[PDB]
């Protein structure tokens, strides 16, 4: 009843997951004892004795028995005490029958067969008994003496079976029971021997599963009921798409069915097999760093050390692959060239050309010209994204191995910082261009010189302070590291730190320096207007005074924000005025 439902359910689960698979009292006491001895010999194999009727209680617990009411009190007591042999045998029979279905997985399957072998020797003892009974040399005292060890062993095994059944344990959960019952019966070889036997037997298939997952780098589960690593969606671009986070259990690890003696190692092991997974996916033959069979160690951890060695092998191989094809150092050099602005000679003509269209709405322009200049160059949450982002002003692409490392979010952050620098630089050389003049009452030379020095200092200090040491330390961390996950942590930390710096050193400034540069560019435009007109001046000087007032106000606000908290190291450079208010 219960067993059939359970096996049906777990077969359906396997199908869903893996898509496949005279009165006795009148008799003299000696005769009564002999009769009951023969009856219990029958009962040992689950067949009835001539004066005992098996109680037909099945599907709730093991088989119990009822003796005839015509029985000696002492003998009835003795048979009562000795009965649990029968129920424990019925329990083990039901257990071995139920593990027949493959839906319990091999691990559970190989479990029961092991006990089946033990059942064998149990029956052997019974045969011994019946031989002694054949000799007529058996007394109930000696029968009990012999069975007492067998009684205890059968009780232990029945408890294990009942625990597995009630917990519906499959895979490592069974192994967890094995892990637990091993400690549950410390202090006796009687139970420890069997616990070690069962641990070895159950772990052998799961050891092999883990060894295939790690050494071969690939899961080969016929049934997925163990801790396992099983998740298969792989969206697009082998879990790349455009924005990518696809290391979040690309194959799912379940902690419910873990054996719970490898958990400390599990975080290492997952990555261990993931690495080989992805070096197969990028395309490269996968070999065993070292081929060996791993066994349960009841007193040591040779599997922990084995997994550590395999993980080191895999990590070093993956590091070589990344520093081989799709080198991260090449990516860093490329980012520094343009994304981190190591080439302004391009930038100069980029700037000469871009504002011919940046003044205009998008989709009303020629994107082609962008790349036409790009190829020229080589000749020489919503508050977490801001609302001042442009639809697009840059373009670069990564490859499958390179995408494995740098996400889209990092590219967006690089693009945002590059947009900030673009703003600063274009303001700078607007001022530079308007500066040119030769040879009085126009004035305002000090205002423009002050604003120019301010923006120059901001650019230099910010860029140096943030990118130089942060980038160099990231380089050193990567060169010192070999854990690909640790590599990703290093890159994420560097990116987050630069994020906490730069223009968003205060994410609630909020872009007051943006207002400063806006008024600055308005001043530059009006100055060019008036110069072109003159090539009244009272209104020109009045506007100069107004713009100086606005600039001073914004400058004071920004100085206050810096002084309150960011960092006044830029303010340290600053000391318009060497002094404060």
């Amino acid at each position: 009843q219960q067993s059939l439902e359970l096996t049906r359910k777990m077969l359906r689960d396997k199908q869903s997951k893996k898509n496949s698979g005279v009165p006795i009292g009148s008799l003299p006491l000696a005769s009564q004892e002999a009769a009951v001895v023969e009856d219990l010999l029958y009962v040992l194999v689950g067949v009835d004795g001539r004066y005992i009727s098996a109680q037909p209680l099945t599907g709730r617990q093991g088989r119990t028995f009822l003796v005839d009411p015509n029985l000696d009190l002492s003998i009835r007591e003795l048979v009562s005490r000795i009965l649990p042999v029968a129920a424990s045998y019925s329990t083990v029979t039901r257990f071995i029958e139920e593990k027949s279905s493959f839906e319990y997985g091999q691990v559970n399957h190989a479990l029961a067969a092991a006990m089946r072998t033990l059942v064998k020797e149990y029956l052997v003892l019974v045969t011994q008994l019946e031989q002694l009974q054949r000799q007529g040399l058996l007394s109930l005292q000696k029968l009990w003496f012999y069975i007492q060890p067998a009684m205890r062993s059968l009780d232990i095994l029945a408890s294990l079976a009942t625990s597995v059944d009630k917990g519906e344990c499959i895979g490592g959960a069974t192994l967890s029971l094995l892990h637990d019952r091993s400690f549950s019966y410390t202090g006796d070889s009687q139970a420890q021997e069997l616990c070690l036997h069962l641990t070895k037997a159950a772990s052998t298939p799961y050891f092999e599963i883990l060894e295939k997952w790690i050494y071969r780098g690939i899961i080969d589960d016929p049934y997925s009921e163990f801790m396992v690593e099983e998740h298969e969606l792989r969206k697009e671009k082998i879990q790349e798409d455009y924005n990518d986070k696809y290391w979040d259990q690309r194959y799912t690890v379940v902690q419910r069915q873990i054996p719970s003696f490898l958990q400390k190692m599990a975080g290492k092991v997952l990555s261990t097999g993931k690495y080989l997974n992805v070096v197969r996916e990028c395309g490269h033959d996968v070999t065993c760093p070292v081929a060996k069979e791993v066994v349960y160690t009841l007193k040591e951890r040779a599997y922990v050390e084995q997994i550590e060695k395999a993980f080191s092998y895999a990590s070093k191989v993956l590091l070589d692959f990344l520093m081989g094809e799709k080198e991260l150092l090449a990516h860093l050099r490329s980012i520094k060239r343009y994304f981190l602005m190591d080439q302004g000679d391009f930038f100069v003509h980029f700037m000469d050309l871009t504002e011919e269209e940046l003044k205009k709405p998008v989709d009303d322009i020629t994107p082609t010209r962008l790349e036409a200049l790009l190829e020229l160059a080589l000749r020489m949450p919503t508050e977490l994204t801001l609302s001042g982002l442009e639809a697009f002003s840059f373009d670069y692409v990564v490859t499958w191995p390179l995408s494995l490392i740098i996400n889209r979010k990092a590219l967006t952050r690089y693009q945002m910082l590059f947009r900030h620098m673009f703003y600063c630089k274009h303001v700078e050389r607007q001022l530079c261009s308007v500066w040119i003049s030769n040879k009085w009452f126009a004035g305002a030379f000090t205002l423009r010189q002050r604003m120019l020095n301010f923006v120059q200092n901001i650019q230099s200090y910010m860029m140096f302070e943030v990118m130089e040491p942060t980038w160099h330390v990231l380089e050193q961390n990567l060169r010192s590291a070999s854990n690909i996950d640790d590599v990703l942590g290093h890159h994420a930390s560097f990116l987050d730190n630069c994020l906490k710096d730069c223009m968003l050193t205060n994410p609630e400034l909020l872009r007051v320096f943006s207002k400063l540069m806006s008024v600055c560019v308005m001043f530059t435009n009006c100055l060019q207007r008036f110069t072109q007109s003159m090539k009244l001046a009272s209104s020109f000087e009045a506007t100069i005074t107004k713009f100086d007032k606005n600039f001073s106000a914004h400058l004071l606000d920004l100085l206050a924000r810096l002084s309150i908290y960011s960092m006044a190291s830029v303010i340290s450079r600053l000391d318009e005025r060497l002094e404060r208010l």
